[PDB]
C-alpha cells in the first residue's frame, strides 16, 4: 500500500541529497579555499609546494596542444587549486592584439561551467612545450616564473616534451637570491649540446614537483 508511491519518493530523496551534497562540497571546498588564499603559506616557505596532481583531462588537452605545434613551442593556461603542499591541476586551455581581454574572459567561463557540475576551480599555473629538448625551465622561463610567483601567487610551470614516454615536469622558482641545499638531478635527461649551457645554468634557481596523474568522475566521459 503506497509501494510505487514510496519507490518515486525514494529516487527523489536520492537525487535531492546528492544536489544538496554536492552544493555543501562546493560551499565547503570554497571557503577552505579561499582561507589557504588569504593567508598565503607559500611566501613564507621556499619549499611549501612538493607535489602536482593532474587530472587525465588536463594532460590529454595540453599534449594535443603541445603536439599541435609540431617543431614549434606552444603554450596555455592551466584550472584547479591548491590541497596543503599539493598543486592540482583539473582543466587547461590553449593560448590565445589590443589586450589578452580573451585570455581573462576565456578564464571566467571555465571556472563557472566548472561551478555548474559543483567543482571548485581557478588559474593554478601556465604549461608550454620543449619540442624535442626536455623537460625544464630557460633563462627566460625562470624570469617568468619568478614574476608568476610574484604577482599571479600561488603558479606552478608545467613543460611538456611531446617528441619523446610521459615527458612533463613541473616546476617552482625559488626567489632571487635564495640559496637552497641537497641534489636535484632526479631523473636523467638527454638534453641538447645548444641548450645545456642554458640548463645547468639556471637549473638551481627552481626545482621539481612530483607529479602524480589522476581520473576524476567526471573526467570519464
Ligand atoms: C605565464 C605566461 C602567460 N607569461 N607570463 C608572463 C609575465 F607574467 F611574466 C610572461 C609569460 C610568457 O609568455 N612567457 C614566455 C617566456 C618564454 C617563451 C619561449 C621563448 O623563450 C622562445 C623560445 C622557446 C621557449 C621555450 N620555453 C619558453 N620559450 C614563451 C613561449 C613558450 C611557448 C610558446 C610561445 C611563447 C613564453
Ligand atoms: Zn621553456
Amino acid at each position: 500500500s503506497g509501494s510505487g508511491m514510496a519507490q518515486k519518493t525514494w529516487e527523489l530523496a536520492n537525487n535531492m541529497q546528492e544536489a544538496q551534497s554536492i552544493d555543501e562540497i562546493y560551499k565547503y571546498d570554497k571557503k577552505q579555499q579561499q582561507e589557504i588564499l588569504a593567508a598565503k603559506p607559500w611566501t613564507k616557505d621556499h619549499h611549501y609546494f612538493k607535489y602536482c596532481k593532474i587530472s587525465a583531462l588536463a594532460l590529454l588537452k595540453m599534449v594535443m596542444h603541445a603536439r599541435s605545434g609540431g617543431n614549434l613551442e606552444v603554450m596555455g593556461l592551466m584550472l584547479g587549486k591548491v590541497d596543503g603542499e599539493t598543486m592540482i591541476i583539473m582543466d587547461s586551455f590553449a593560448l590565445p592584439v589590443n589586450a589578452q581581454a580573451a585570455a581573462y574572459e576565456y578564464m571566467a567561463a571555465y571556472i563557472e561551467n566548472a561551478k555548474q557540475v559543483g567543482r571548485l576551480e581557478n588559474a593554478i599555473g601556465w604549461y608550454h612545450s620543449h619540442p624535442g629538448y626536455g623537460c625544464w625551465l630557460s633563462g627566460i622561463d625562470v624570469s617568468t616564473q619568478m614574476l608568476n610567483q610574484q604577482f599571479q601567487e600561488p603558479f606552478v610551470a608545467v613543460v611538456i616534451d611531446p617528441t619523446r614516454k610521459v615527458n612533463l615536469g613541473a616546476f617552482r622558482t625559488y626567489p632571487k637570491g635564495y640559496k637552497p641545499p641537497d641534489e636535484g638531478p632526479s631523473e636523467y635527461q638527454t638534453i641538447p649540446l645548444n641548450k645545456i649551457e642554458d640548463f645547468g645554468v639556471h637549473c638551481k634557481q627552481y626545482y621539481a614537483l612530483e607529479v602524480s596523474y589522476f581520473k576524476s568522475s567526471l573526467d570519464r566521459k
